[PDB]
C-alpha cells in the first residue's frame, strides 16, 4: 500500500502492520489538510475534527 | 455499505439496493457539500451542479 | 451592517456599498443554503436558484 | 498594511477597514495554518481552535 | 500587555517590571512549546534550547 | 504495545522490535515533557535530561 503525505515527494509506501492511508481535517474547512499518511486502525472523529481512512493506493 | 452524511453522527448504514456512495456540490463550492448519503444510481452532472459517486465504506 | 455566512468565523463586516445581507439556495435540494453573505442589489429569483434578501444585522 | 496569505503570490494588502493581519489554527497543530489574511476584529479562540491576530507588515 | 500562557484561559496581563512575552522550546520540536508568558530579561539561546521575545499583545 | 503521545490522535501501536514507552523532560523546565513515544533501550539520563521508562499500554 502506497498513500500521499503532506511535503515533497507527496506519497510514500507503508510499513508492514499500518495498512490503511488517513488524513485528518478541521470540519468546518475540508480542502486543507493538517496530517496526512499511513496508520493501523482509524482515530475517532467528533463534532470539529474528521478522520477519514481508505486502503487503496493514494486515496487520501 | 456505510456511507457520509449531513447530520449528526455524520454516517449511516444504507438499506438494501442502495449499493453506492454520493456527494452533490456547486461549481466553485466544493467546501459546502448541499447532499450526501446512500444512492442506487448515479446522477449526471452539469455545468452548475457536480456529482461524485464511490462505493467502499464512508468514502463520500 | 454584519452578515452571517457558511465559513469560518461564520460572520462578516460588509464593505461600503453593501447594504443587504442573503441567502441562495439551489432548488435541487431545497434544505441547505449553498452561501449565505453580503450583497448591494437582490438578485430576481429563477428555475434554478432562490434568492431572499434583508437588512439588518446576522438577519439571513 | 500588508498581509500573508495561503496561495501564490503569498502576500497581499488589506482594505480600508481591514486593519489586522490573522492566523487560524487547530491548537492541537501549530504548524498548518487553514486561513490567513486581513480582517477588521479578532476572532474568539476556543479550546480547539486558535485565531491570532497582528499590526505590523506581514506578521502573520 | 498581555501574552500567552499553556494554562487556560490561555492568555495573562503581565505585572509590572514584565515588559516582553516569550516562548520557549526545543531545537527540531517547535510544535511543542515547554514555557510561555511574561519576562523581564530575554534569555540566551544555546544548541538544544531556543528562545523567541516580542513587544506586542499574544504574540508568543 | 500501544504508547501515550504528544501529537494527535495522542496514542501510537509500536513496530516489532521496540517494546517500551518512554518520557523526556528537560531540567530547565520539569513540569512539561518534550516528548513521549516507543523506544527498544532507555536512556541513561544527564545533567540537562531525564528520561522515564515502563512496559504496559499507555503508560507513559
Ligand atoms: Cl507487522
Ligand atoms: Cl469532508
Ligand atoms: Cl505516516
Ligand atoms: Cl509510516
Ligand atoms: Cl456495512
Ligand atoms: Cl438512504
Ligand atoms: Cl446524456
Ligand atoms: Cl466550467
Ligand atoms: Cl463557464
Ligand atoms: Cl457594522
Ligand atoms: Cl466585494
Ligand atoms: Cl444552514
Ligand atoms: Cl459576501
Ligand atoms: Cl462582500
Ligand atoms: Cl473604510
Ligand atoms: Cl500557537
Ligand atoms: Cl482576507
Ligand atoms: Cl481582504
Ligand atoms: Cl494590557
Ligand atoms: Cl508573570
Ligand atoms: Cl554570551
Ligand atoms: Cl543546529
Ligand atoms: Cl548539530
Ligand atoms: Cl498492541
Ligand atoms: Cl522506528
Ligand atoms: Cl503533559
Ligand atoms: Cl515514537
Ligand atoms: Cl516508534
Amino acid at each position: 500500500l502506497k498513500c500521499n503525505q503532506l511535503i515533497p515527494p507527496f506519497w510514500k509506501t507503508c510499513p508492514k502492520g499500518k495498512n490503511l492511508c488517513y488524513k485528518m481535517t478541521m470540519r468546518a474547512a475540508p480542502m486543507v489538510p493538517v496530517k496526512r499518511g499511513c496508520i493501523d486502525v482509524c482515530p475517532k472523529s467528533s463534532l470539529l475534527i474528521k478522520y477519514m481512512c481508505c486502503n487503496t493506493d493514494k486515496c487520501n
